[PDB]
């Protein structure tokens, strides 16, 4: 995971281990009677548009595929629920309503939008959990036989409170003065205009509307899905589906003193550590099954391939190497028993054996235990036994071209980014500040061939590439040459103590590599390249796609600038020390 | 019955009227919630019912407005109160609720009634059984809701005496739901006929789905006959209107509310809100005031361990434009602000109220500004005047996938579309840990106070399956603490061979960790804060953006935490370099 075919000796981190679930249990309350749905809606002439009835539905099991398989019933544009997943959710306090309307203006008076009837009486929130279903009445039952439905919503002054009828009646209010007798002002009553098909060659179809309201889930549920129930299993990392609170963990007996009305347990930070079974009234504690971190200890790629493994913060007996029935990284088991597993305050050590010697410390393990490679040759762990000068000067000056880096080869990208204010200039100034401050560091602070030779195995610039190539380049990244050129002017062995000056060069290198690789990130868009997106996509969503791309790239480069400032502070302190 | 009018009395509600707002169970947590409640120390009516004029019935049943709730209670001795009928107009043209208490049946009924002007009930059952007791009305039609159960009160009879019932009821109606909360308790003395200053949790009793429009509050009485006319014993009930508020509750071990605090009553109350604790000495910033000019408000207190006296500083406003009277309004005025009886003094910062400016000078304790400081001194009051160990922190690590995506493989798949945006976080945390290890080696390797807020835990192994502490709760979601390399014993051996400055770092780390773990509850503009519910209710095409918004929010939170950790690490390393006896994560 280090992207290398050789690895120096040390302790490293690769991934984490977790215990997978082995089976599934589902508990749901039992309701013998099937939930009536044809009776509640498929019935005689529906409730009036002005005074629509409401029917509470409770304590029933409903299957909604019957509406699918029977008749057209167009619309059915659910607003906040998956139409297919309706049979997988257990409901609460569901309401049904009977509606009558012409249908010519049904689109405007549709839920979530303003319409004539919608602005007259019936008001809905910005979004509702239920679904709107319009029963498109076909001919010979669409009042083709004759007109009926005396009531109509001819007039209404303004909208009303949410979920309210239109029992308001009486003649229209004359503009000159409030009207009572309709004598000189044509003040009409607000209804009586239904005329379905008396002489209409082309007209409207009855659109009886039903809408639901649900998803509380805090109180005990009443309407619940037709999903079956099985016996429950305790003391195992299993998947549970208690009344809808699906999760993974271990269920155990508990001593919590719930009051009768209380159902769901909670914890310090929004985690259900307790639950009540639907069928049998009993209290259960939930605890996530075991997981932890893994570290690999190696003594050197050239030296030997024998390694050791350290499991972080787990008890050896509970998670040994012989429980590989569901553990992550199944094949990465390290034989059956590599060595005597050892217990440390940090966890479990496998592949090594513990000695009774007090040697000098090496690649370390937590709580004062150091490992070593020693005599045939194997890995040991023990308790540690008590028993020139190099300082950084300044980092490599750098600069970034905002319009080149983000909006490359796209004037339209720059045009759209222009609406983001000026988020490139101030960053340019911020980089320039540390850039010019490095020069004053060098001026304030102020064998050689051997040091120059040793360092130059990993350096940048050299001939500083002032012409043709190189050194990453492109995407508007440049290196500012130092102002003071080389007017500034045991060790020969491989055992070089020059860790400090190599450290800053390395860290800058990985910072630059991370920044340049950030461009390969998709950010969840269709494509990470602007030309392809512009070519084969329309503007309306192209703007939002490029907007998200701009946000991601600017966020990444802001983080890079912040890291540069943080490192520049330390380099400043080190320079002032010297 | 040719009765005369009476003046209703007034009483103080004290610290009563706290009820469980939610069905969940919590323990040892300090939860805060906003809901309708009876404000602490509010005026409550004292409707008193007796056999007036030595046997003349007192029609003390006005048509009280229902409004937004009630705190109906009683200090009743024997069974004399029944009925809480409600209605918009109280006639045959209005749907109305009715609650009788026949023996052991509530008979909660929703029918249109031709209501009696002054309805009552017979506490003594009529002779030959089948007591009529139906003078309350004469006509019933359009019965929608009927409910029968055990009596709404199962209170024991008055028995021999010397003790009385204290039935407490709360009625609430919201969004077509009618909730009835109840609680009972005995009483010791009746000399003032006043509610004792005691907490009272009001458990839920009944919930009804009726969505009837209601605007008025009525009451019934239970008296059989003249034991001329109709007479009974003695009883009394109070009415407390309801308004929205915000409270901080204190769940105990077993999960029962023992005491709560209002959040707008006094300056100390609001300070305890903004600190989320029941104990506070110093200066704190609470809120800001705006005039329908604006400014900020700060509270100066000597410490809850000493006194409840306070003082208020308004920043950037002269004392002229904001006197004490404006507290009757503005939405920043539930305040008392006392008055100008305590002299108001103007400083450079702004307007200070609640302190007296002395003519002396001392070394000051609470810094106000511009050379002015306040202190608690001698009787005793707040007076303002003019003034006259090295840390070395704890290693921490975080897990990307499980924290961002808790037990969801689809969320992991979508996160991998972000690629590697937190491997650098792991590198930064590991480098920081190596940094403190090197600092300890440099400061201690050249050849006992032992404070405990550190405790003697066993590093909190995986055996945490049994409150659940605070470290175990944060152990989940992937926030672990790696153990130090050097144990305390060898540090002591090195020392042998050779306190706020330490507590502040630990407190800062703890509060940062708590903020990070609490940030998960943020909605972030989605419809739910749990991915499982999103999968259950939503299809993938929009669930992906819904999850993406939370992913962006959580990534921002993690990046912020990492930046704060780096900035703190720089300072602690500077201190370690400055530190050129053994203490927990420090030196003396
Ligand atoms: C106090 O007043 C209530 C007012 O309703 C009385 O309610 C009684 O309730 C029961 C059960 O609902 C009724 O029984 C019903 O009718 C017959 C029995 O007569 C039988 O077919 C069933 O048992 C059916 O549920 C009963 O009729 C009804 N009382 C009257 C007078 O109608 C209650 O009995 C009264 N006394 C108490 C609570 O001690
Ligand atoms: C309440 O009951 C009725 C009204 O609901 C009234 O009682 C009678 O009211 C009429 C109205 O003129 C009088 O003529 C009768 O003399 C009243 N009868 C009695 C017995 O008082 C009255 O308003 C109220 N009181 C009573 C006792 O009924
Ligand atoms: C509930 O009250 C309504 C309102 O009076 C009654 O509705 C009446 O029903 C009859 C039956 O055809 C109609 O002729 C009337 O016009 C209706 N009155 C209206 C609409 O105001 C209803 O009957 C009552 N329900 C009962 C008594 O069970
Ligand atoms: C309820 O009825 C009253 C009539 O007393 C009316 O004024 C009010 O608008 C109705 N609705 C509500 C929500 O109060
Ligand atoms: C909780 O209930 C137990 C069981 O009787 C009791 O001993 C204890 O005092 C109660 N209160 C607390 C705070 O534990």
């Amino acid at each position: 995971t280090l992207k290398s075919f050789t690895v120096e000796k040390g302790i490293y981190q690769t991934s984490n281990f977790r215990v997978q679930p082995t089976e599934s249990i589902v508990r749901f309350p039992n309701i013998t009677n099937l939930c009536p749905f044809d009776e509640v809606f498929n019935a005689t002439r529906f409730a009036s548009v002005y005074a629509w009835n409401r029917k509470r539905i409770s304590n029933c099991v409903a299957d909604y595929s019957v509406l699918y398989n029977l008749a057209p019933f167009f619309t059915f544009k659910c607003y906040g629920v998956s139409p297919t997943k309706l049979n997988d959710l257990c409901f609460t306090n569901v309401y049904a309503d009977s509606f009558v309307i012409r249908g010519d203006e049904v689109r405007q008076i549709a839920p979530g939008q303003t319409g004539n009837i919608a602005d007259y009486n019936y008001k809905l929130p910005d979004d509702f959990t239920g679904c709107v279903i319009a029963w498109n009445s076909n001919k010979l039952d669409s009042k083709v036989s004759g007109n009926y439905n005396y009531l109509y919503r001819l007039f209404r002054k303004s909208n009303l409170k949410p979920f309210e009828r239109d029992i308001s009646t009486e003649i229209y209010q004359a503009g000159n003065k409030p009207c009572n007798g309709v004598a000189g002002f044509n003040c009409y009553f607000p209804l009586r205009s239904y005329s379905f098909r008396p002489t209409y060659g082309v007209g409207h179809q009855p659109y009886r509307v039903v809408v639901l309201s649900f998803e509380l889930l805090h109180a005990p549920a009443t309407v619940c899905g037709p999903k079956k129930s099985t016996n429950l299993v305790k003391n195992k990392c299993v998947n549970f589906n208690f009344n809808g609170l699906k999760g993974t963990g271990v269920l155990t007996e508990s001593n919590k003193k719930f009051l009768p009305f209380q159902q769901f347990g909670r914890d310090i930070a929004d985690t259900t550590d307790a639950v009540r079974d639907p069928q049998t009234l009993e209290i259960l504690d939930i605890t996530p099954c075991s997981f932890g971190g893994v570290s690999v200890i190696t003594p050197g790629t050239n030296t030997s391939n024998q390694v050791a493994v350290l499991y972080q913060g787990v008890n050896c007996t509970e998670v040994p190497v012989a429980i590989h029935a569901d553990q992550l990284t199944p094949t990465w088991r390290v034989y059956s028993t590599g060595s005597n597993v050892f217990q440390t305050r940090a966890g479990c050590l496998i592949g090594a054996e513990y000695v009774n010697n007090s040697y000098e410390c090496d690649i370390p393990i937590g709580a004062g235990i150091c490992a070593s490679y020693q005599t045939s040759q194997s890995i040991i762990a023990y308790t540690m036994s008590l028993g020139t000068e190099i300082l950084p000067v300044s980092m490599t000056k750098t600069s970034v071209d905002c319009t080149m880096y983000i909006c490359g080869d796209s004037t339209e990208c720059s045009n759209l980014l222009l609406q983001y204010g000026s988020f490139c200039t101030q960053l340019k100034r911020a980089l320039t500040g540390i850039a010019v401050e490095q020069d004053k560091n060098t001026q304030e602070v102020f064998i050689e061939d051997l040091l120059f030779n040793k360092v130059t195995l990993a350096d940048a610039g050299f001939i500083k590439q002032y012409g043709d190539c190189c050194a990453q380049k492109f995407k508007g990244l440049t290196v500012l040459p130092p102002l003071l050129t080389d007017m500034i002017a045991s060790l020969s062995s491989t055992a070089s103590a020059l860790g400090k000056l190599q450290d800053v060069v390395n860290h800058n290198a990985q910072a630059l590599n991370t920044l340049v690789k950030q461009l390969s990130s998709k950010f969840g868009a269709i494509s990470s390249v602007l030309n392809d997106i512009f070519s084969r996509l329309d503007p309306p969503e192209a703007e939002v796609q490029i907007d998200r791309l701009i946000t991601g790239r600017l966020q990444s480069l802001q983080t890079y600038v912040t890291q540069q400032l943080i490192r520049a502070a330390e380099i400043r302190a080190s320079a002032n020390l010297a």
